């Protein structure tokens, strides 16, 4: 009376765990691998799951899809991968109906992860618990294929890509059709996702497929607009796969049939990305990500924002989001005793800036570099690499896709947010998730009221569109976003009325979006 039970699903039966909360009676049912397609096939698109007799028990979380392990040496995985995990919180009176559900979509560059995550002091990253009950949502975790298994392309027909954006498009109506069953509203389904999962939310929300599917979703440190999401020659990358694998690649569709039946470990590891040290720009070797296929994505994601215009949705970045690509650009920005010096900046300025030629890495190095005159410590100079990696690759896409947005609203609200702490403890997934309140000896108090906050905004916005407005008290007001305010509230341990902010690092988003791009092509 106070439990789900055997859930009734569109494949039959489903059996999970249910987890007293607590002393008072309150508990979560938790489903882990819930079949939402059948088995992939290589480079195919994902198909229905056949259903089953009797009860399916749905208690550990299934393989993920075949995948390079950390060292790109073997893999792990499966062809059997297409499973979602679903946690309900339930209180002490009666079973939980009409919730908001959040559908999560991890994050990995589009090249690994997982629905479950990285495992650390006894416990899961995407452990949907701590959000479900102090949200009073459904949170929905699922697996997608990644690297060349789901995102190879030829650029046509023979192999259009976007593989794994579609199995992530069946989890989504998947959940439509079913999760009312669970005790969830199926007209109140927000996603949420991190970097390529961010991308990923964001990507779903301008296709086409999704129409009637996704009331509202939040961009965590990735839009489809960052440079690292469209793949622009996937062609090149097949023939780099078929050469490593013995396939032919002089006829497309040949190469593409060829590709087809290659064990997939082997398309798997076809190509492992240089350590270091690289002759271009980390950016540069994004391979296997989604593709403008005119068809799952049928434009340039920048024209598709009327497909948006009823989704309300949160974006937004972290202060040292690009941390990670300049550390490989320059692990100088490491070491406390080697210098970042002007000629290395330039160089990589340069590589960055190639369309515009001489003019435009003078231009960007000039803005970039302003403030070493007066501040020429190390500290200054390392910190402007990760603020340009950050900018071109985070910070300035999501500013556009939030303007986007909001010139395409009809009746959409637009949100934006920029998370500022003190795996890297500066990231904003373990927050979200709650993981100070799961794994609490890892964390200090000021964690906990972080994620507290963190947890309250992102579910109240779940419950009603508005991150103020919900189950949850809120420490700030946080303000709409729109193109006159240009709003975003900053996320840190201590709160209150002047976390909402505006015009975040404005200069440099006028220069990328107007000054450089006033520049002449070269060629
Ligand atoms: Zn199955
Ligand atoms: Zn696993
Ligand atoms: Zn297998
Ligand atoms: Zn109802
Ligand atoms: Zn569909
Ligand atoms: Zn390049
Ligand atoms: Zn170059
Ligand atoms: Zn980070
Ligand atoms: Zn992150
Ligand atoms: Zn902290
Ligand atoms: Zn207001």
């Amino acid at each position: 009376q106070s439990k789900l039970g055997a859930v009734y699903t569109e494949g039959g039966f489903v059996e999970g765990v249910n987890k007293k909360l607590g002393l008072l009676g309150d508990s979560v049912d938790i489903f882990k691998g819930i079949p939402f397609a059948a088995p992939t096939k290589a480079l195919e698109n994902p198909q229905p799951h056949p259903g089953w007799q009797g009860t399916l028990k749905a208690k550990n979380f299934k393989k993920r899809c075949l995948q390079a392990t950390i060292t790109q040496d073997s893999t792990y995985g499966d062809e059997d991968c297409l499973y979602l995990n679903i946690w309900v919180p339930q209180g002490r009176k009666q079973v939980s109906r009409d919730l908001p559900v959040m559908i999560w979509i991890y994050g990995g560059a589009f090249l690994m992860g997982s629905g479950h995550g990285a495992n650390f002091l006894n416990n899961y990253l995407y452990d949907g618990e701590e959000i479900a009950t102090r949200g009073n949502v459904i949170v929905v975790t699922f697996n997608y294929r990644v690297g060349p298994l789901g995102f190879l392309s030829t650029g046509d027909a023979n192999l259009p890509g976007n593989y794994g954006l579609r199995d992530q498009h069946m989890a989504i109506a998947w959940v439509k059709r079913n999760i009312a069953a669970f005790g969830g509203d199926p007209d109140n389904i927000t996603l949420f996702g991190e970097s390529a999962g961010g991308a990923s939310v964001s990507l779903q929300t301008l296709s086409p497929y999704n129409k009637g599917l996704i009331r509202r979703a939040i961009s965590q440190s990735g839009v489809a607009l960052s440079p690292w999401v469209i793949q622009k020659n996937p062609l090149f990358w097949a023939k780099k796969v078929a050469e490593k694998v013995g396939c032919p690649v002089g006829d497309a569709a040949r190469m593409a049939q060829c590709l087809k039946v290659t064990d997939p470990r082997a398309l798997t590891l076809a190509y492992k990305v240089p350590l270091a040290g690289l002759e271009y720009p980390m950016l540069h070797y994004v391979g296997f990500v989604p593709v403008i296929d005119g068809d799952f994505i049928p434009d340039d994601p920048i024209n598709l924002y009327a497909n948006a215009a009823d989704i309300d949705y949160i974006a937004g970045t972290n202060n040292m989001d690009g941390h990670i690509f300049a550390s490989i650009d320059m692990p100088a920005i490491n070491k406390g005793n080697k210098k970042v010096t002007e000629e290395d900046f330039y160089k990589l300025v340069s590589e960055f800036t190639i369309t515009k030629g001489l003019r435009g890495a003078k231009t960007t190095f000039d803005v970039y570099t302003e403030s070493w005159a007066q501040d020429p410590s190390q500290e200054n100079k390392k910190k402007t690499v990760v603020d340009f990696e950050t900018d071109v690759l985070f910070l300035v896409p999501t500013e556009i896709a939030l303007a986007q947005h909001r010139a395409n609203a009809k009746s959409a609200k637009t949100y934006a947010y920029l998370f500022s702490h003190p795996a890297d403890h500066a990231d904003d997934i373990q927050y979200v998730f709650g993981k100070p309140f799961a794994t609490p000896t890892g964390y200090r108090p000021q964690d906990r009221t972080v994620s507290k906050a963190m947890i309250a905004y992102w579910t109240n916005f779940a419950k009603t569109g508005d991150p103020n407005m919900g189950d949850s008290a809120v420490p700030t007001h946080w303000e709409p976003y729109t193109t006159e305010n240009s709003g975003y509230l900053e996320i840190t341990k201590k709160m209150g009325s002047s976390s909402m902010k505006r015009s975040l690092r404005t200069n440099f988003l006028r220069y990328w979006t107007l000054t450089y791009l006033a520049l002449p092509t070269v060629t």
